[PDB]
């Protein structure tokens, strides 16, 4: 599809057996998504934005379905107020800025 | 022009008679520049980002050309880690997300 910018550019995702709305966001580089039980072994790791850092958990090769769109890959899971589908998701679901 | 992901989506972008670099940035409201002096009347205000909140200062209806496109609107200035093109301005210039 195509996503103008007017609002934000939240989608549907599909991941360790939720659906959750989630933010397409070019400016990240990670995906981090709001606290969720999700199973298996993590790294800890600290993620920096405006504001300051927050320490999320690393999990590793998971699957992950974006507005469709199948994705694998390392998920950042902490306190953030938003859902963020980052880079490294968005390259894998093809996508691009364009103007 | 389409721009791919797999690195930053860092672009040119000339303000106040200034080149810099800016990330566009499809997660953020509102366009956010690093310390800087711009022309003209401020207010201050708040944003919050995935680290909590930042003071900066808002200018109103600023001139900033972005890879060769032109745009006026409202910037921030202030501790933003990054240069950062939000959604108020890529609406100006065309940008939508594509996949
Ligand atoms: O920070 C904002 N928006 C962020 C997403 C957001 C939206 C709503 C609520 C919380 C967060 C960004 O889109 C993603 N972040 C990095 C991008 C900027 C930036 C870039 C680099 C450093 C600092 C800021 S970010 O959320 O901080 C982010 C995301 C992924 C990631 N992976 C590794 S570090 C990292 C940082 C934002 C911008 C302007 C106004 C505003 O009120 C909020």
């Amino acid at each position: 599809p195509q996503i103008t910018l007017w609002k934000r550019p939240l989608v549907t995702i599909r991941i360790g057996g939720q659906l959750k709305e989630a933010l397409l966001d070019t400016g990240a580089d990670d995906t981090v998504l709001e606290e969720m039980n999700l199973p298996g072994k993590w790294k800890p790791k600290m993620i920096g934005g405006i504001g300051g850092f927050i320490k999320v958990r690393q999990y590793d090769q998971i699957p992950i379905e974006i507005c469709g769109h199948k994705a694998i890959g390392t998920v950042l899971v902490g306190p953030t107020p938003v859902n963020i589908i980052g880079r490294n998701l968005l390259t894998q679901i093809g996508c691009t800025l364009n103007f």
